[PDB]
Order: structure tokens, then C-alpha cells, then sequence
């Protein structure tokens, strides 16, 4: 029996090796599979990745006449320690399990363990969509140790920078992925004191084109739209009229039409701004009408060409227009 | 072995500390890591947590020629005996176990015990929206011992209201939440008897422009556009009609857009009083003007400047619909 | 230890207290907490409950000196015989166990044995929608024996009616609950024989006044628009044409937006009678007009006041509005 | 104990009854308790039901001074052998377990048993949307061993059609539901060979008038609709040319609404074409008198009644129609 | 008892079978029972499938005076050795347990084992939406051991490509399926070294035609119906107005109709473009007229047939929709 080899019995495994002495170090090394999904409305991403340990303890040494390691599966966990790591800001987790349990432990013969598992976990990730649709997010994955503080067990990235890698097709289907890196941190329990906390960063960004074309053009084209009246005969009142009317229940349409597809996000963003303004420009247009005709026909019963109005809107519309613009694209970028 | 230097196999663990005599206290701690969702067709939410036990045992007491405890994981609550907690209007829950259970029991020479385990859990909370989007929600977690009466465990909060923190970062994506504070309560059951009770308490708004300038603000500006016709040649039938039916139009498209977007809760709303109101005033808007061309039709074939109806429409449709704001808004604030 | 105190291992707890003799009497109590959601689709509902179950069983009797009983937690369940109870006709259910299993069993000195569990429940429930929105639906929850027929066990409830309670606060969002109370039944297997069945009974109402304002309201205010026409000079045909074809266009639009905010149920109900002989209406009173100008046109042409259709429609159009209205609410109520 | 009057441990229960000889005939009942779901866009339904089992065993009779049978629960089915049998096409599925796992094993004193067990299935089932809304489609429920081949056990229905039986109230909201019955057939597997396989067989229909009142009607409506210009005097081109694109503008939001109402598959179905020639028809319409409008201007230049067009639209166009109609519904019957 | 005849106890079956020296050979078989789901926001896909292992173990030999093979279940599994295989690059999995665990494990007198079970996956599948709908995907389904290299486990195909069977009836609701093949390649992993992966590889095709009726036709009709004005008298503005934004407002409800019935995929797609250009040559249509009104105004007043402008749109504007149609056509396909 391979079991026999280590005196299992000899030892009591409820303790952590080094036991009333100093720390004992845990190295940590991570590969990431894949990004699987992510929700806008709840905060928060879906991953699944490869995690891997690294310690030593003399307990578990055993003879060789060779330098040839033993590999044993989950079921050996129960009767040896090792380390208790967590996700922190999780909302739930687990481990694969088909078709049997994903776990394996390596031990060599002067002690060294490896001890690898694969694991699908969802964090939270505040956003913040002020800039939509020209927000950038950034995200994290953190891990630490549940009951051991900083004086009995010492928790580091394994070699650096380099302890992290990545699948070279992971991808996302509306954002894209950049900027993957590592850091640590000390954190602070007024339960039961100092921990050691390991990150993963990265962040996103959005496709600008697809959305520029979707709601910044027809908007723009409906605006310049409306200014085509300033240049029709005021005597065709069934002309003008209709057009100003027919404008702005197109707006209006594409105005709900675009409230349908975006994210249900209940506070007010850059691309609402725009299209209200527009609205608004739109609205103006029929009342300029309305004044043009009362005051023609007031002046054709008080006797019984362009009337100035037309002349100087004709400026004075597009130059407002072209103002916002500059106005919203340098505080926008 | 350390589970020897405790008599487990020397008591009966089947009963609570200090049976026959007076009540044991246990003192409660929490803290709210974050809130994951909220459901407003099915009115729940969600909240992740670390619930943290204290209180001391006797029969526990180990000799120590230091001051040092004794740290354990969930393996050893199945041989000792612990407080039996659990959340009162919960629809579900479960503890977390990635990368194991995250449970754990630390022992002092004396007797004194931590108890401290990471929890999810979903729960009902009963809303109000007929004063929507105006309106403000209460709800509550509560936390109840399930088998002991309030004469064997005396439950309650360690600290008073320092027992409670919470999450720098903690958001709802729709909804402002503010006031966090605990309280206590004594319940009775006719089956059983008295229990004391928790509570964890809190508050929840939402955002009112982003609501006024997506619903308020687009009828208000149809309802103005509507009254446009008054200023209009009576003689120009052919302007005079199309406008009118349009405009009725615009505001049944916006009604239904607005519908569409707010969650589907089947009972009368405030927004739903102020769109319907403003589509009366549209239609009576039309009746208006067919009164006058009948009376002006029937001017002309008795034979064979401007008409009074229109001269009073002019002042009495704006004064109506300021007077229906005034009231509106001193009712709903 | 407590569990020696009852003579666990001296008894096959295999078999039922008086097993070879008379059926053993089980009675039942029920607290409801609450309601948690329902599916119209699926039609079924699911309800949050504590079940508690009363017998005797001479052989859990102990010595005692006082009047005091023993309670215990699920883990004795395993070792003595308890009743079988399922729930007829549901999809799924669990017991909750956060953060211990919600079971506890209390023996008196005698033998009388309390038995309680908090569970979950999801349940069918058909539904008719035939006559919506004025529709009322009952719903049962069932309980009953899977193993014992009415001659080893008798099942009843403890108190009659008075062993059902609900919470103060139970409510649902879209439907009024009235009206609970219990009944029993035998039913037959041919398979083994006859067993007791147990029945909790509701109903369930939605509020009318919404769907009225929400749907019947805009509906006949249109019909009522397009009478207009009735009334306007038949020269004017570019007026009288467009707004027959657009009062079309907004029917079409309000009974589309109707459409898909109701429940997706494919079979004809009340409401879709009532929009589409609103439609019906609207088509009819563009055909008129049709008609109208037809024949005023071949008049002018062979030649070379109102005319006699115009005003037998004014009349006729109402009155049948209005006779169809009351042989409507005559049957739908 | 009763468990030591069938000699447990004096048996190998790894080996079927009859090993070495004939194979053991195993007859089965089945009593199905609803339908709970359908899904047309992932193909599948889910069904509820109580499976039951019929064989002998000559190792587990026992003496007996009378005919009374012994009854146990889940826990002693671990220590017999029970067949395998599995649901084949099957996506999940599982046993209900509340109070209790819902099992139970009857033996008589001479050996037979009875096995029964409540549970719930979901299984696959290929649809043909072809003809929608006049579809009618077929399912079935396999039930087939895991392990054993023809030789070594025979599977077969204990009392053919009689041994199906189907609740008084199953239903289903969208759907009819008609003709049970029960087949079997051998099935061949190359790894291992013949096995046994029993089929429960059922049909759906839909309601036709609700989609004959909300599709068809609607459409053929329009078209008539479109119509009524040929009997316009042609001078009047600002009531001619409106009529024309609005109606095209009112069957463009009646197929956008119907569209979004169907399940979402992405093939031709019969209500399209349909829809898709209605669309047609109109559009021609509207050519028609942009033919008419250029002719007469033609003429009226150079020089300086009804026009034939109209004549012979007002014949040619209805009869198209009806043929069409003729057409596609001695197709699609 | 059969468990005996294999000597269970004389073996450690915690190491692999020819431990020490040449790997040992694993040959597969796959048989596919359906294609369950796919998912086109999250990529990825769900299968249902039997998965069969072949290898000789000469500790599990035993006597025999004929050529019968022994049979069990699942529960021998966990007593001897099996191999360790999962599935990379996967989401979600479980194996099948109703109604019991479906497993199985045959033994011939030499030592020849066979292990089946039957199991459901989800899978991540990157897909590229650039050419849709005139796109092509192309998936796979990965298997691998988890603990051994090539040096102790070699893993193949047991008979090439016949190794590989489909279910005659598989197939999904919006796709066609072709082209099943399996391959072979070695993988590289920097923390333990070289490992043997097989792969199941097909591909994925959309209905055509469905698309084009449904996006395709009726852009093309809309843009056709625009040219119409070029014809109509150019005094009738009350008709050539309004006929020009009536074409605007249908066209941007047939798009917004079509964005809201395709996946939410937010990149930019060919349909997109060819409906954008479509919009584009509605709005310049409506310039025209403008220029030509505005022109014909000037010269009247000044001085107190056919435009040219007219003349030469009747045939420039077809011509550049034809050409763009040719170099759309060309470049997508
Ligand atoms: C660096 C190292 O561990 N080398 C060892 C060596 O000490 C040992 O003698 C040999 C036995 O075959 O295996 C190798
Ligand atoms: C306050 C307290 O518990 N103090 C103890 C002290 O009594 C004990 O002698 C010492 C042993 O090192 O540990 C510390
Ligand atoms: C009604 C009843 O059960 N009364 C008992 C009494 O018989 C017993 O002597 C006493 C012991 O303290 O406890 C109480
Ligand atoms: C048909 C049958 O099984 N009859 C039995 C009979 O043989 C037996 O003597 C009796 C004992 O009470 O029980 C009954
Ligand atoms: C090819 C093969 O395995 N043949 C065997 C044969 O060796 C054996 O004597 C016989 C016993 O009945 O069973 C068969
Ligand atoms: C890894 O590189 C990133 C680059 O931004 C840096 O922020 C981080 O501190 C580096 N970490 C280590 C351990 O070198
Ligand atoms: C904590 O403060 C809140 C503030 O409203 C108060 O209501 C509550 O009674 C306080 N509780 C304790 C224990 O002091
Ligand atoms: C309880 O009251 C209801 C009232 O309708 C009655 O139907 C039922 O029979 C009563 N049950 C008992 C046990 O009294
Ligand atoms: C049961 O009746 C159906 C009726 O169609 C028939 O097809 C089937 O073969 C019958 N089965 C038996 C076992 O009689
Ligand atoms: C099986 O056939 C496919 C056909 O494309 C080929 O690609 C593959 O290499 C073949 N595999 C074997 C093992 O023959
Ligand atoms: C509430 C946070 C600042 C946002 C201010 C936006 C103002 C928009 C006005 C648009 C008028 C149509
Ligand atoms: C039913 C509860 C009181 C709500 C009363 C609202 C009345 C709205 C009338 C609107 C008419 C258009
Ligand atoms: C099919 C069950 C009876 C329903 C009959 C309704 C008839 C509705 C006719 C409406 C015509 C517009
Ligand atoms: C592709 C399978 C045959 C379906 C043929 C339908 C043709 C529809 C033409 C409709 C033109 C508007
Ligand atoms: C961004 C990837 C290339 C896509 C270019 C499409 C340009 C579309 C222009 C449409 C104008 C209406
Ligand atoms: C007995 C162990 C208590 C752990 P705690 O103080 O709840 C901190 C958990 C996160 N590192
Ligand atoms: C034997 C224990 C019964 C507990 P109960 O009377 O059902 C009250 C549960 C909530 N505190
Ligand atoms: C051996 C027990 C069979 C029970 P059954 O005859 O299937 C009836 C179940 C519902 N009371
Ligand atoms: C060792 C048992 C193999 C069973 P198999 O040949 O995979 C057929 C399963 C369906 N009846
Ligand atoms: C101790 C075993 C480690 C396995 P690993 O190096 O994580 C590679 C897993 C995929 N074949
Ligand atoms: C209309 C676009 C002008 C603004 C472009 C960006 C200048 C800051
Ligand atoms: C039109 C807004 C007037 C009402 C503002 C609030 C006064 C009570
Ligand atoms: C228009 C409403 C009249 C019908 C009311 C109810 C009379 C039966
Ligand atoms: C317009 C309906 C005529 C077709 C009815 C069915 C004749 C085959
Ligand atoms: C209008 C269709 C012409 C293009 C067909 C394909 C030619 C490359
Ligand atoms: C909004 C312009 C109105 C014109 C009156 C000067
Ligand atoms: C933009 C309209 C200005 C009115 C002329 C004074
Ligand atoms: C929220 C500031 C936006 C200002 C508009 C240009
Ligand atoms: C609603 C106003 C009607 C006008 C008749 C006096
Ligand atoms: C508001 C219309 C009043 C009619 C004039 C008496
Ligand atoms: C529907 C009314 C038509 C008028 C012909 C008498
Ligand atoms: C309702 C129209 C009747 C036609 C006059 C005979
Ligand atoms: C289904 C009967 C309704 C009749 C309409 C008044
Ligand atoms: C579609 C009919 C056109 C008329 C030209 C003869
Ligand atoms: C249907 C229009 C036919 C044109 C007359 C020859
Ligand atoms: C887009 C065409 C405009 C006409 C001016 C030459
Ligand atoms: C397409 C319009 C061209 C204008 C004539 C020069
Ligand atoms: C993305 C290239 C498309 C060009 C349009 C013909
Ligand atoms: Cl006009
Ligand atoms: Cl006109």
C-alpha cells in the first residue's frame, strides 16, 4: 500500500507543519481557462481557471532508491493538511467533478507538495455607466487564506509577474479584454488580525463604432431634417405643417427603439443627454412655424417674399447645433 | 492528537452548556459583505455575510503552560455542541465550501469559543408602489434560534449597535440605500413558547430625474404641441384635421413605450394618473375644433376673423392643465 | 447520554407503534409563512410552510423524577420510526438547512412525540383565462401518505379548522388572496388500496380597474374619434381620407401594445373580442366615407347640403356602439 | 429485527435471480400525474409520473403463520438487487425526496415484490414548425435496462394497453393533448447487444381560431383596405398618394408585431408567405396610380371620366386575390 | 460473493496497472445521443453522450470453467482502478443517476475490462459574427486525462475514425449540422509536461433564404417606393412633402423592428450596413425635392415640364443602387 509509505497515522494532521515556530510559505500559480459570461444589471463575471500550490513538510517524506515522485487523486485530501484558500467577494462557486473529482496531490521524496485543482467562480464588480457608451470598467479576482493570519501561514505569488497566464483565444462577446496583472496587499480583521491578499486585474472596453452608428446617426440626420422647412413657401400650410408634426413622431420612435435595447440602468447617461437635446431642436422647429403663420395672417387682415423669421433661423439653427456638438465632444471626449 | 486534549469522548454533547440551570447568553456579530440582487415582481433581495457566535463551555477547558488556543474547521461541529441558528422569512440559503467549508472554531484555555461561518441568503421583503417612481421601501433581516426558548438561550447583539459593519463599496445598480441599524424583538408560538429576535434594517431609494426626464417630460411637451392648433386659419381644414389625429397618435406610442418599460406590477401607479390625464386633454383637443367647422359650415349655408371658441380655448386649456399640476404635485410631493 | 435513556437498540424501529392491531392515529397542524411567487404560463405557485405532526409511541417512554421532556435535532430521526408525509401533485421541494437542518423532535415522559420541519413547496394549480380579465381561480395544496393505507394509518387534522394559520402580511403582487380553509378526502389506488388525503384551499382576484383604465378606456375613446368624420364638409377629402386611414393606424398600434404586455396565452379571451370589434367599428367608418365621395362624384359628372348617408350614420353608429356594449357586460359582468 | 427474516447476509444480491439459466421476465405499470412544461425553441417537455416494478425472488421469501406482507422504505434497497432501468433521450432528471425519499419495496411471504417510485424527467422531442399554425406533432417516453441484454432479463407491460393510466386533469396551456397508448421494440447496440425498449406515445394540436383571429384577418382587412383608392376621383392626388403609403406603413407594424409574438425559429412557416404576398398586393396598389398620375399629366400637356387603369384594376385585382386564397388553402388544407 | 473471486484486498489499486515500466494503452468510443442547447450571447453548447473505455488489468483475472463474463455496477468503481478523464474547455457537467448511477463495468476471465457511463456537458465555442447572416461556425468537444502523461497513460482512438457514431435524428432548431470527424494532437502544460487530447470536430450552417425575405426584401421595396416622387408633378407639394418623411418613418420602424429580433451581439454585421446605405438613399431622395422646390420658387418670383434635377435623378439613383448591390454582392458572397 502506497499510504503506508507515509506514516499517516504517525502524525497529526489537524496541525500545520512548522507548528509553533514561524510561518510556513505557500506558493501560488494560477492559469486562466476562459471568461464565460458577464451581467450588467446584477455587477459582476463569470471565470474558470486552473489553481496550484506549492509547500513543503517534512512529514511526508518517505525512502526512495530512485528520485521518482507519488501521485495520488481527492481522496487523499481528507487525511493530510493543506492550506484553506477562498475567493473573497464572491457570490458562488465549485469544483468539477466529472468524471471524477479534477484534485490531484504530487509529493516528492525530500517532502515537496504540488497540489492542483479546477475550480468555476462569479465576483462581484461595481460599474459605473456615466459615460455610456464610452465607459471603461476595470475588475479583480481575490484569494486568501479563511482561518490563518499572516504569523502562521505567509501567502505569495510563486514567481512574480510570471505566475499568471492566460489562454490565448479567451474573449468576450460585447467588450474587449486587455491588461492582465498581479498584485498584493495587507488586509485588516478587528476579529482576528492581519491577512495577506493576492489580486488579478484586468479591464474592459466597448466597440464605439457600432454605437455611434446605431444612435448618434439618425439622430443627427433627423435634426437636419427638420431644417429643410426654413426653405419652403410659407403660403403651403399643408405642407409645412404635416412635416414638422411627422418629424417628431420619428424621434420619438427612435428614441423608444434605442430605450429598448440598451442595459436597464435607472440613472441618466451621456447618450440620454444627446438625444433630448435633439429632441428638444426638433420641437423648437414646429413652434417657429406656428409664429410665421399668425403673424402673416395678422398682417393680411390688417391690410384687407421670406418673412425675416425663416431668414435669420436658417443662420441661427445649424451654428447653435454645431455649438453643442463642440461643446459635448470636448467635455465627453 | 489535539481533539485529546479535549475530553470529547468524557461528555454528553447532546446537551446544552449549563442544562437545568439558568440560560446560556450567546452574543452575535455581523458583517454584510455585499447585496448580489433584488427581484421587485417577486419582492426579495439577496446578501452575502460572515455570521460570527460567542459564548463559553466549560466541559472545553484544556491545561495550557501558555496562553495560546486552538484553531479547527467545520469537522469538528459534528462532535461538540453548537448554537442552531436560522433566517426567519427566507426563501433559501446555503454556506459556501470552495475551496472547502468555509467554517471555523477557535477554543481558549478557559472555555471561550468563536463560531464564524460565510452565508448566503435570499429573503422576502413586501413593497408598496402606488407611489411610483416616488416611493420609499423598508426591509429586513431577521435571526432566530430554531429549537430553544427564550428560558435555555438568551440571544443577543455583542456590542449593541457597534455589532454591525458593512462594505465600503456596497450598490445596488436602480436604488440609493441608506440607514443601516439593528434592533430586538420577542416573538411568541402557541407551540412552543418565547423567542427573542434580531434585526438588521435599511432603506431604499431611487433615482427621480433620470424618471422626470424620460416620462414626465415628453407628455408635458405633447400636450403643449397640441394646443399649437388654436393659432391656426380655421379655413385650412386640410392642416387643421391631420394634426390633430397625428399628435394623438405620438402620445399613444409614447404611452406604450413607457408601459413597456416598468416593471410589471398590475395595479394603478402616479405616472399612470399623469399620462392618462395628459392624453384626455389631446383628445378634447380634436372635439374642440370639429365643433367649429360644423358651426362654421353651417354659418356659410344659412348665408347662402377669428371664432370665440378658439378666443376661449386659447386661455381656459393652459389654466386647466397648470391647476392640474398644482394639485398633482401638492398630493404626491 | 440521552439516547440511552430511550432503549434505542431493545426495539425494530422498522415497524409502526401498534403494529398487528388497530390503525395509529396521526393528527397535523399547518402555519403558512408565506406566498413566493406564481407562474401563469406553467401554472403553478409556490409557498414557504411549517408542517408539525402528534402521536404516541410507548416505547420512546423514560423514567423520570419531574414533568420535563427531551428535545432533540434531526440526527435522531434516523434511529426511530416517523410518518411518511409527501405532497400530491408537486414538482419540487426541500427542506432548508441554514445553518443546521430545520428538524426537532420533543418526547414527553409518556410517549407523545411532536414532530416539525420547515419546507418549501411548488405545486400545480390549472388555470382558465377564458373570461380575463374578469377571471377567479382556486388553488389546493395536498398531503397524504406514501407507503401506509387507512388501515395501519389514520390521518386527520389536530383541531379542525382552527389547526390552519397564516401570516398577517401573506400578499401577492398581481392578485388578491381570500378565503382559506381545509377539507379531506379519500382516494383510491388500484394498485394498494385506500388512503387519506388532506386539502388547504384559496382563491385568487386581480384588481379590475387597472385593465380598465389600462385597456378598455383608449379603445372606445378612438371609436369615438373616428365619428368625427360623420361631421366634417364631404368636399374636404384631404382631410376626410387621412384621418380615417390614421385613426387605423393608431388602433392597430394600441391593440399590438396590448398585446404584448398580457400573459402568452393562445386562445381567444374576453378583452380580444372587445378590441376587435372596436376594430371592426374603425374599418367601417372609412368604408362610409368611400361610398360617399363615389357617389357625389358621379353626380357632378352627369349633371355637367349633406348628403342622406352622412346623416343616417350619425345616428346609426352609436346606437349600435352602445347595443353591442350592453349585451357585452349583460354576459361577461 | 425484520430484517433478519429475510437472510440478508446468506445471499450474493450482486447476481440477478436465475443467474445461469432463463433470463427473468420484469413487468411494468406506469400512472402519469402531469405535464408540467413545453419548450419549442430547445425542443423538449417534462413530465411527472410513479414507475412501478413486478418480479420474483425465491431468496427473500419467508415463514409466515398468516398472509401478511412486509413493507420498507428507500434504505433496504442497497442491500437487494432491483433492476436498472434508465429513460433513454433523456436531458435530466430526478427522484423526489420530501419528508423522505418517495420509495418503497412490498415483499409477499413467497417471494414477489413490488418496487415504486415517484419522479420527474425531461426528454427530447423533434418538432416540424412547417406548417404553423396548422402543425400537428408526435412524442413518446423510452424506458430501457442499462445494464442487461434480452438473454438475461426480459422487459415487457404487465397488462399491455391497461397498464397506462393518465390523470383526469392533465393539460397544458397552449397545446391539446390527445391519444395515449403504449408500444415496444427491440433495439440493437453493437457494443453489446439486443435489448428491450417500451414507448409511451402521445399527440399535440393548437387552438386554430385564436391564430386565425389574430394573424389572418388583420391582414386580409388591409388589403381590402387598399382597394377603396380605385374608386377615387384621380384629380385628387393629396388623398390619393397619403392613403397608398400609410396603408403600407399600417401591414409594415402589423408583421413587425406578429413576428415578435411567434417563437423564434429561424425558418419559413406558412403564416409568412401569407403575410409576405398581402405585403405584396399592397405595394402593387400603389404602383397603379403612380401609373395613372404620370399618363394624365401627359395628355393634359400635350393638349394644351375614369381612366381605364382604374377600370380594370377594380375587376382584376379581387380575383387575384381569390385565387391566391383558393390556392394556398386547398394547399395547407 | 463475487467480490471475492477478484482478490479486492491482495492488490494496491491506488497505482496504475504496469506500474513502473510502459505506459499502458486506453482505447475510446464515443456515441452521441443529441444536441441539447446552444447559446449565441454566452458561446457555448450542450451534448448529450455515452463514453466507453477499453484496457486489460491482469490483477483482475479469475478462474473460470467457461468464457462468461461478470457484471456490476457502479459501486465496484471506487475499489480498483479506473482511468481519470475530463473535459477541457468545459463549463458545466454531471453523469446521469435515475434511476440509479448510470455506470457499468465488465470483466472477461483474462482480465479485459470495458467502462460505460452516459453524461451531459457544456462546452465554450468562440464564434465570429462579422458575415451574418452568411456565416460559418466551427466547434469542438476536448478530452484529456487530468493526472497522467504520456510516459504512464496512452490515450487513443480505438478504431480511428469508425470510432465515432451519431444519432440519425439530431438536430437544432435554427441550425444545420454536417461534417463529424474526430483528430488527435499533443498538448504541452509547463507544470507537469506532455499529455495526449482527442477532439470531435463540426460545422454549423443558417437557413438563407429565411433571412433575406424576412431583412433583405423589404429594404429593397422601401428604397424602390422612394423613387416614385421623381414622376409626380412637381406644383403638388402637399403630395410629394409628406410622401417623402412617411418613407423615412417606415423605413426607420422596419429597422428598429429588425435589431430587435437578432441576437445582442454589439459589433458591427453586413445585414447592418446594406440596411444603413438603404437609409441613406431614402434621406437623399427627400433633398432633392427640397433643392427642386426651392429653385422653381426662385425663378417664379423672378419673372414676376420637367425639372432637370428630375430629369437626371430618374435615372442616376437606380444606377448607383445597382452598383452598390454589385460590389455588396461580390465582396460578402
Ligand atoms: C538531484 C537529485 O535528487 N538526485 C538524485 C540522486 O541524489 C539519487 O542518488 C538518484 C537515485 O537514482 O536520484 C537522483
Ligand atoms: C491574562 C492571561 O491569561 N495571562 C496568562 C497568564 O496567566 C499565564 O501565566 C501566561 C503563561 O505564559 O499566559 C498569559
Ligand atoms: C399532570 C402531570 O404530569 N403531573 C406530574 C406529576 O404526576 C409528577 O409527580 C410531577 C413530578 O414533579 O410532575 C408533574
Ligand atoms: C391463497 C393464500 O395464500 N392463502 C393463505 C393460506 O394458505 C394460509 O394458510 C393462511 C394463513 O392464515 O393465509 C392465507
Ligand atoms: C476463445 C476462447 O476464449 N475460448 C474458450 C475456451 O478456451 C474454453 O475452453 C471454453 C470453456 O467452455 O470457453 C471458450
Ligand atoms: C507586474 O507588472 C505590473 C505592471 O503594471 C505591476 O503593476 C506589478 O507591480 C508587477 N508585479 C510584480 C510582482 O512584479
Ligand atoms: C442603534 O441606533 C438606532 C438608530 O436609529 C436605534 O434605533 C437603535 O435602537 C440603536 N440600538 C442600540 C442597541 O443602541
Ligand atoms: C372549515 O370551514 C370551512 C368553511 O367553508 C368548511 O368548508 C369546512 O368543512 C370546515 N372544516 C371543518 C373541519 O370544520
Ligand atoms: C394498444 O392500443 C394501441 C391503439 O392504437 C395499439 O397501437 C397498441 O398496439 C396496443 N397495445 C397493446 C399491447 O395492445
Ligand atoms: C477521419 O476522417 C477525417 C476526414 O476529414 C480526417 O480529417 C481524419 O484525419 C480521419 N481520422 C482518422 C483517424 O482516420
Ligand atoms: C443629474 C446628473 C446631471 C445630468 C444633467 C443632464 C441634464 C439634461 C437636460 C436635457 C434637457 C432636454
Ligand atoms: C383605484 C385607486 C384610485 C386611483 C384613481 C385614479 C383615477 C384615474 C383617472 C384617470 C382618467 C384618465
Ligand atoms: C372560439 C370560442 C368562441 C369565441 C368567439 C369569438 C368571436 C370573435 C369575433 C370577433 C370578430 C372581429
Ligand atoms: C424555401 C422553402 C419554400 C418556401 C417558398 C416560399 C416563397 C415565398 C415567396 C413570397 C414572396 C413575397
Ligand atoms: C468598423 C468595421 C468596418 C465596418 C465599416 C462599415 C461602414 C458602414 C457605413 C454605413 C454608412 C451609412
Ligand atoms: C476562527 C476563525 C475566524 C476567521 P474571521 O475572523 O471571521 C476572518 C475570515 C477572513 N479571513
Ligand atoms: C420541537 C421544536 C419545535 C419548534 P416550533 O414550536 O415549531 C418554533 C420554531 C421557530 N422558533
Ligand atoms: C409499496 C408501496 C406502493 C405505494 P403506491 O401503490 O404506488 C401508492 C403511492 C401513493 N399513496
Ligand atoms: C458494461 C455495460 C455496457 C452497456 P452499453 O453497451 O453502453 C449499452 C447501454 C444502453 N442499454
Ligand atoms: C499533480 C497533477 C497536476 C496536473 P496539472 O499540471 O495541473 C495538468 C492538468 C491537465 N492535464
Ligand atoms: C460635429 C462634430 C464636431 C465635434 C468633433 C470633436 C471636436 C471636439
Ligand atoms: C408645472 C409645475 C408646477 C408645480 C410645481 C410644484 C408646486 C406644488
Ligand atoms: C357603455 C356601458 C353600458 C353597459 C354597462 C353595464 C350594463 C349591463
Ligand atoms: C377566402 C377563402 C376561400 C378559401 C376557402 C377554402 C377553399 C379551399
Ligand atoms: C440586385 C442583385 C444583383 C447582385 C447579384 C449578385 C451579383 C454578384
Ligand atoms: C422658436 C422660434 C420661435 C420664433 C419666434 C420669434
Ligand atoms: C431664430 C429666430 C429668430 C427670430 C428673428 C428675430
Ligand atoms: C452632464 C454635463 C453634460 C453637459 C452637456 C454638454
Ligand atoms: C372640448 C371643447 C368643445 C368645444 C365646444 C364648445
Ligand atoms: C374652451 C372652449 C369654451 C367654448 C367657448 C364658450
Ligand atoms: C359601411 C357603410 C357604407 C355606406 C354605404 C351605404
Ligand atoms: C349607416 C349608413 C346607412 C346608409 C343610409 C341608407
Ligand atoms: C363568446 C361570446 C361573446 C359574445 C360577444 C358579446
Ligand atoms: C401594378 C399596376 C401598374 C399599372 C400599369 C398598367
Ligand atoms: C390591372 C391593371 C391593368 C391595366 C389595364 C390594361
Ligand atoms: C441629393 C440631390 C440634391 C439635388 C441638388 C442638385
Ligand atoms: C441626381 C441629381 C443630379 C442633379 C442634376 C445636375
Ligand atoms: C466592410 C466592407 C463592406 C463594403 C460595403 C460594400
Ligand atoms: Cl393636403
Ligand atoms: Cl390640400
Amino acid at each position: 500500500k502506497s499510504e503506508q509509505l507515509l506514516r499517516i497515522d504517525d502524525h497529526d494532521f489537524s496541525m500545520r507543519p512548522g507548528f509553533g515556530g514561524p510561518a510556513i510559505p505557500v506558493g501560488v500559480d494560477v492559469q486562466v481557462e476562459s471568461l464565460d459570461s458577464i451581467s450588467e444589471v446584477d455587477m459582476d463575471f463569470t471565470m474558470t481557471l486552473y489553481l496550484r500550490h506549492y509547500w513543503k513538510d517534512e512529514r511526508l517524506s518517505f525512502p526512495s532508491t530512485n528520485n521518482l515522485s507519488m501521485t495520488f487523486d481527492g481522496r487523499l485530501v481528507k487525511k493530510i493538511w493543506v492550506p484553506d484558500m477562498f475567493f473573497v467577494h464572491s457570490k458562488r462557486s465549485f469544483i468539477h467533478d466529472t468524471t471524477t473529482d479534477n484534485v490531484m496531490l504530487r509529493v516528492q521524496p525530500d517532502g515537496k507538495v504540488l497540489y492542483s485543482l479546477r475550480v468555476t467562480v462569479t465576483a462581484m464588480c461595481n460599474m459605473d455607466f456615466s459615460r455610456f457608451p464610452l465607459d471603461t470598467q476595470t475588475c479583480s479576482l481575490e484569494i486568501e487564506s479563511y482561518a490563518y493570519t499572516e504569523d502562521d501561514l505567509m501567502l505569495y505569488w510563486k514567481k512574480g509577474n510570471d505566475s499568471l497566464k492566460t489562454d490565448e483565444r479567451i474573449s468576450l462577446s460585447q467588450f474587449l479584454i486587455q491588461e492582465f496583472h498581479t498584485t498584493t496587499k495587507l488586509a485588516f480583521y478587528s476579529s482576528t488580525g492581519w491577512y495577506n491578499r493576492l489580486y488579478i486585474n484586468f479591464t474592459l472596453r466597448r466597440h464605439i463604432f457600432f454605437f455611434l452608428l446605431q444612435t448618434y446617426f439618425p439622430a443627427t440626420l433627423m435634426v437636419m431634417l427638420s431644417w429643410v422647412s426654413f426653405w419652403i413657401d410659407r403660403r403651403a400650410v399643408p405642407a409645412r405643417v404635416p412635416l414638422g408634426i411627422t418629424t417628431v413622431l420619428t424621434m420619438s420612435t427612435i428614441i423608444t427603439g434605442v430605450n429598448a435595447s440598451m442595459p436597464r440602468v435607472s440613472y441618466i447617461k451621456a447618450v440620454d443627454i444627446y438625444l433630448w437635446v435633439s429632441f428638444v431642436f426638433v420641437f423648437l422647429s414646429v413652434l417657429e412655424y406656428a409664429a410665421v403663420n399668425y403673424l402673416t395672417t395678422v398682417q393680411e387682415r390688417k391690410e384687407q417674399d421670406t418673412h425675416a423669421i425663416d431668414k435669420y433661423s436658417r443662420i441661427i439653427f445649424p451654428a447653435a447645433y454645431i455649438l453643442f456638438n463642440l461643446i459635448y465632444w470636448s467635455i465627453f471626449s
